[PDB]
């Protein structure tokens, strides 16, 4: 079971970063090849796809901050958390180095970096990650919520992040989605934001939902 | 119960306004940062997200004119209306001022103000608000409707309003969503429209659905 | 009950046309106010909204050609068809003239008129209307289909029609949605296409679905 | 019952290619007529619509590589594979020539051809087709998946393909949807990629889903 969940998360996060960072990097190189809104939509839709494809096998976390929040609030076994982390970072990094080849001569592989003061990007990442984790705890753990629509709801949140936070921080919510492209592009500006921001956001969204449910 | 629902409404209206106004304001300052269509899609999607997040906790009104319409048509208890109201205005205002901090130097924080003669904005806000409350009453209160799709159905209305009414009134339907950004941006052009228009919209959309949901309608 | 269904259809069709022709007319006037894709998206979304609002009351036909095809294939009673037709045209025409006042000085109120040779628009209206009626009959009348997703499915078809057929015929599928704006705009080019194409479209789509269904 | 499924696949594949290649071709002639994003959305939405129309009839394959993968992994009878392939190629080519008539004087009919080095298009077609088939096998065959949402999930994969792979290979995943337009355009650049790529993509996607769907996978 653990092996199949690990493979599921490797593949789901690989596809998440491949489509998200691929569309972002091509768009950033030339808006006539992929529009800004088009790359934001693609980032939302790949989360929709992965949730309906493996949400019932691994839970489709694709995101180390999400796995952490689920474990902290007793929705997921702590013993599996390092494995999920190993899987998500592995898939994100593989995706990014595959892109670095197949979208060449584009050499900024859909990184998330801050526009403007870094603290803007800190606060925005926290809030938009909160929104995503808040709805995630509802649709993934509350029988009173509409679980069949989990994919649409979480993808919607990712799309929002991409449209709005994309203009400030690049709209990550996801240390692995950030770190892969950063390595493939050798671009690390503000990297710590994309670790601290999302963890704060996932832990607070979860906490607030756990209070109100 | 009540306090959880207040917290729900404050968080949901905050996140509604943060995303709606922040995307609309950044877009309004520079369309290469966020496209017009992008800021409208974000507006609809945040309402989808919040309905799937808290519809089963507080009803995810996130809008005082919706709360009012629900109470008037006996779907929501009057005693909690002020609490919901305070939550929504609180969240909206808090969000607008966090935006004012973090989208700086953008200074117009996604306001809704009239394009052209103000009665165009009044008529449009009533009708697009009617649309949103009409479908809301159906999906939230009618067992024959598809309650599981409430978020998608209401968000779709919100998206239409942002696309079409965005070009005339700014597409609010939501007195708190208008007022927060107004205070944060010191822009109040036509502000009364965004109270009267949505109230008339929700009351009338609720009234019409109430008339058609029953073959023999009471009263 | 017929009264409430007629009111349902007047309201739903008014709103379909108000949003669809409103967005199209403002976009046609100035793409910086509403984008081309934006107005297409609004056209699909209002059908989503109306199907979830009144599909369980009147069936959210909103379209005389759809009402007709439902009745021909015995899914809807013939005696209500004229009332549905009256409701639909009435709502469409009223919304169009409401638009004429509130989007002034825009004066083309979101019409659907052909681009290039008229017969292109005829064929395309037939085919895109087939697609919409085909999915409609599955989701509205086949218990093996996903009835809960009917609004999403039918609205999707409407959005495709706006995006693609919008470049050829204006993408109507809907005699009332075309006639309302035509009257409000005083523009009638190719009007007959938007009666005959959609009727052929809905009848043929319903025929083929009726043939393949189990 | 086979004739009904064959008619279902002719019609579904015809409408898939009619709307996908029609929008792509008009957009490729003139972005002011249909936007690039718009034609991408049309491509995803027609798959949504066809899955909800005929998923319960024929299974809404509309794609010979999908039929192939379903049959290899014992979800579809081998004996019907040639009938579905015949249906899909007939529907697709017929749609292409109808378009050639009604979008004239546009003469490139929504073709999928490589941008840049052809090997990129091979790799990308494999990966994006893998994504499509992976979710497909979940929602069409796994009782734990949300089958009612199959249309939306598969249409979403198609949309992503059109947006991202559209800038590299044209985003096909579908030998039929490539071949029809190529014949009608007299345009065959890198055609083999749209046979090999999608076949590799659906087989490996179906393989990896088969691997992960069971704790103890038979073999
Ligand atoms: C015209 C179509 C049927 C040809 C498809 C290409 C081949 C790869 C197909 C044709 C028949 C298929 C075989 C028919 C049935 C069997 C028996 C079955 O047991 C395992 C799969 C297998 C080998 C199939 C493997 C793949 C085959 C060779
Ligand atoms: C109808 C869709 O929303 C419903 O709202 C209910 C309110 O309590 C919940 O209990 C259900 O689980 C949820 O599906
Ligand atoms: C919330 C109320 C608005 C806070 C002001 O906002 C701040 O203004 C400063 C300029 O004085 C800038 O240097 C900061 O980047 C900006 O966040
Ligand atoms: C991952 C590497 C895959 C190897 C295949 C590379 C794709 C080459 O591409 C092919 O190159 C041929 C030249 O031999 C040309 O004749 C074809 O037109 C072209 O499509
Ligand atoms: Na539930
Ligand atoms: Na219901
Ligand atoms: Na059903
Ligand atoms: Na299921």
């Amino acid at each position: 079971a653990l092996l199949k969940r690990v493979v599921s998360e490797v593949v789901a996060t690989f596809l998440l970063v491949f489509m998200t960072a691929g569309a972002a990097g091509i768009s950033g190189s030339d808006l006539s090849r992929i529009s800004q809104l088009g790359q934001s939509i693609a980032g939302g839709l790949i989360v929709v796809v992965m949730i309906y494809a493996v949400g019932h096998i691994s839970g489709a976390h694709m995101n180390p901050a999400v796995t952490l929040a689920f474990a902290v609030f007793r929705h997921f076994p702590w013993i599996q958390v390092p494995f999920y982390w190993a899987a998500q970072f592995t898939g994100a990094i593989a995706a990014s180095f595959v892109l670095k080849a197949v979208i060449h001569p584009v050499d900024v592989i859909g990184t998330t970096t801050p526009v403007g003061p870094h603290w803007h990007s800190l606060v925005v990442e926290v809030i938009v990650t909160f929104n995503m984790m808040f709805v995630t705890l509802a649709v993934a753990t509350d029988t009173r919520a509409v679980g069949e629509l989990a994919g649409l709801a979480v993808g919607s949140a990712v799309c929002i992040t991409s449209i709005f936070a994309g203009a400030i921080s690049g709209g990550s919510m996801n240390p692995a989605r950030t770190l892969g492209p950063a390595l493939a592009s050798n671009r690390f500006d503000g990297l710590w934001i994309y670790f601290l921001g999302p963890v704060m956001g996932t832990l607070s969204g979860a906490w607030v939902y756990t209070f109100i449910r």
